[PDB]
């Protein structure tokens, strides 16, 4: 029923996810620099193509907070196909269950905006 608090980023290309380190949180103006930590989950999406078969569509890489989300139980930097991890500098690493996953029903998501300077790797948007 809960969804991440932030819209996705498109994945274009064969490479994953992967941002310099200090960079990758998106902005939000509630929460405090101690929670500006967390990780990127993919959600592959298929569909029946235009021929008979099942065609992949580009997919999407959806932010949540350290300690929430469908991986809320993953320490930070934990190896898991379809996770990346993202920390701004000087957030602790402790679980964000105060700002928690987003209920569509009561709330719609942020417009995920990310701060000056940042290197998306090629192919995201």
């Amino acid at each position: 029923n809960t969804a991440s608090w932030f819209t996705a980023l498109t994945q274009h290309g064969k490479e994953d996810l992967k941002f310099p380190r200090g960079q990758g949180v998106p902005i939000n103006t509630n929460s405090s620099p101690d929670d500006q930590i967390g990780y990127y989950r993919r959600a592959t999406r298929r569909i029946r193509g235009g021929d008979g078969k099942m065609k992949d569509l580009s997919p999407r890489w959806y932010f949540y907070y350290l300690g929430t989300g469908p991986e809320a139980g993953l320490p930070y930097g934990a190896n898991k196909d379809g996770i990346i991890w993202v920390a701004t500098e000087g957030a602790l690493n402790t679980p964000k269950d105060h700002i928690g996953t987003r209920n569509p029903a009561n709330n719609a998501a942020i417009v995920l905006q990310l701060p000056q300077g940042t290197t998306l790797p090629k192919g995201f948007y």
